[PDB]
């Protein structure tokens, strides 16, 4: 379950890049259910065509787990909420999920579900004990902000 | 003056910086171009595009100088392949024209601009548009993208 840093052009096995619709985690499950499901690149310039309009979009490198999704991919934004105001703030995060694989099946796996306010990730095994069989989608990759020195 | 670039196969996957633009098919006329989102500047740590109205058709280009410079108002307009008179010479290439909708007011004499055509849309020269007293256009042409060929 890869936690990678945003850098472009260094997945030297990739011919393309990947375009995803984005949701705010704070905005809840409706938006995630509504984001376009099919994003189809075609033509000489790989013009991408969703089947439905959407306002938020993101480009990511064709990382192995990102490119495997195809149908149902979405990117979800998480922001931070520290007790001590002088503590180093935890980086914002971009969680890539697979809505087609919404079915809880891997005990190791991690799934996106509704939180008291917003969304949260939860381990497969924890969801089974909680009697949940349907999540909003399998977490396939996490993106941390670009970094250097 | 106007940069005309050929995209190489694999060039956007090899780029270290990238821009997303909303696409309009030229044949679909000006209603579509006016509808395209304007606020397409990529923000946050992840360069998430957060537009003002939803849009289904997008394209990723390497962040070339003139494309990055546009900011708000950028759009890429597809022109499909026209049939040549002699069919065995193949189709004439598809084309992406990248326009600056913020700079629609006709100002450059050697600049080029997107105006309404009978068949869809045309590029017209700034000097020419000034002579006909056309003050506004659909957008200043900033860049032309030729598709990747074999040879």
């Amino acid at each position: 379950i890869p936690v990678v840093r945003l850098k472009f052009g260094e997945v030297a096995e990739a011919t393309s890049v990947v375009v995803l619709p984005v949701c705010k985690a704070e905005e809840g499950e409706k938006k995630i259910l509504e984001a376009p499901m099919e994003i189809i690149a075609g033509g000489d310039f790989k013009v991408v065509e969703a089947e439905k309009g959407w306002k938020r979009w993101v480009v990511l490198p064709s990382w192995n787990p990102v490119a495997a999704i195809g149908k149902g991919g979405v990117a979800v934004s998480f922001r931070d909420r520290k007790v001590l105001p002088w503590d180093g703030k935890e980086e914002p995060l971009l969680v890539v999920a697979d809505r087609v694989r919404n079915v809880v099946e891997a005990d190791d796996g991690y799934y996106l579900v509704v939180a008291e306010n917003g969304l949260k990730l939860e381990k497969g095994s924890d969801l089974k004990a909680r009697e949940v069989k349907e999540s909003l989608g399998m977490v396939v990759l996490v993106v941390r902000p670009p970094r250097e020195d």
